[PDB]
């Protein structure tokens, strides 16, 4: 029965890969190549389609090989690389997002200065800084093996090339989550809020609102996709065996789904669909 | 190294599957749902997008499992089913095609009667007959084990559920090919020819007719190039056994599988089609 699953869901995983590599890049295509979609707020969506893409390019395909065959064949050097990219795509996703939600308070209480401060020139650097931070924070602490837990259970998984199963020390399993998930989340939900308070206070701004709600969705779905997983890892610290280990995988995949989910939340803009058709 | 290939090209095979199941069905979509594409000559393309589709649906996915893992896990009952569908899609493809090329002599020396004889009502039955014949010929002789060769080499592959590797008796490896490949091919190439002779005689606007014609020519060209090298082999299978390496024997059945994913993308040539492809 096991070999029927081995070749059974490999095809399927490959299909979801196509959802990502296709969808995100058709998004990227209609973005970079159309003027009406080149509004700044879609440049953070340029970056994000990017992160989501590297997800469905480098992280998912290699990321099956552990589920399909049950183990890692790709060498532990690559093990490190793959894991740090699995996280990088994340800190890039959330952090870029939080940049969006921090921008759109400036499309509200500070609209007058939209083009003065935020320039299609000035946001590029900001995404770049998001990826110097994403890169620093994700990629340094993994290569530092700041994530090595002395215990032999994990010790054997650090020394055995065939386990890329991610097991970390007490406090990296704290720092990791605080920095790369929690504070930016609570901050961009916090910041989404005042924006959606000022949005109630309101010739035609409706376009503004149909384009706004669809941004709201992104962070909603994101939070629902990567919260259940980044909620777990805390219980990982508090009670170990209260947390079944198959779920530990089910949620990192549930989150992978975000990537393929994104381009299809962009089916909501006709600005976009018009460039999607002729595309 | 072997487990890196096992999971290495499984993804990829799945991707080509997507080429098929997607492409053929987007073809089918823009066909059935648009008037301008509902011309009879595209109803044979309805059927064909169909065969190609069942190919990229039932035959290819199961058809990997033998290449990926090296063997058949799906039971020999299913082994039979899968193989007979692997062939059925073929006899449907060629035979439907030959129907096309036999039609378009009637779009030439007999244009006057186009709507009198050929009716969007009358070609449906014809495709149907193509699939009573495809079904009879492909599906009977396999369930008859008319393909069992007594020899123990193959005997073990018939009794072992794990070998769906297709090995057949002397004369089924003759009948199979004559009927389901050769005569219909030589017949539809034969019939393509006189049509492309009458097509030269021309030189208000028939050019549309010609740009829509050449793109039909392509289909049978590519088809012949895809399934000829494979259905050329199986004859040398009869004449000289070890002169024919057995990895090629697979490489060509896949090269041919490619036809399916190749088809919808030869339909990128009609704007009638692309217009229904965009809004689609």
């Amino acid at each position: 029965l096991s070999q029927q699953w081995e070749a059974g869901m490999s095809l399927l995983m490959a299909l979801v890969v196509l959802l990502i590599v296709a969808g995100n890049v058709l998004v990227i295509a209609a973005i970079g190549s159309t003027q009406r979609l080149q509004t700044l707020t879609n440049l953070f969506i340029t970056s994000l389609a990017c992160a989501d893409l590297v997800v469905g390019l480098l992280v998912v395909p290699f990321g099956a090989t552990l589920v399909v065959r049950g183990t890692w064949l790709w060498g532990s050097f690559l093990c490190e690389l793959w894991t740090s990219l699995d996280v990088l795509c994340v800190t890039a996703s959330i952090e870029t997002l939080c940049v969006i939600a921090i921008d759109r308070y400036l499309a509200i209480t500070s609209p007058f200065r939209y083009q003065s401060l935020m320039t299609r020139a000035r946001a590029k650097v900001i995404i770049c800084t998001v990826w110097a931070i994403s890169a620093l924070v994700s990629f340094l602490p993994i290569m530092m093996h700041w994530w090595r837990d002395e215990d032999p259970q994990a010790l054997k998984c650090y020394q055995d090339p065939g386990c890329c199963d991610f097991v970390t020390n007490r406090a990296y399993a704290i720092a990791s989550s605080i920095i790369s998930f929690y504070i930016p989340l609570l901050i961009m939900i916090f910041v989404a809020l005042r924006v959606y308070r000022e949005a109630k206070e309101q010739v035609m701004l409706m376009r503004e609102h149909k384009a706004l709600k669809t941004l709201g969705i992104i962070m909603g779905v994101f939070t629902l996709c990567w919260l259940p997983f980044f909620l777990v890892n805390i219980v990982n610290v508090f009670n170990r065996d209260l947390v079944p280990d198959w779920l530990f995988v089910a949620f990192n995949w549930l989150g992978y789904a975000n990537s393929a989910m994104n381009p299809i939340i962009y089916c909501r803009s006709p600005d976009f669909r018009k460039a999607f058709k002729r595309l």
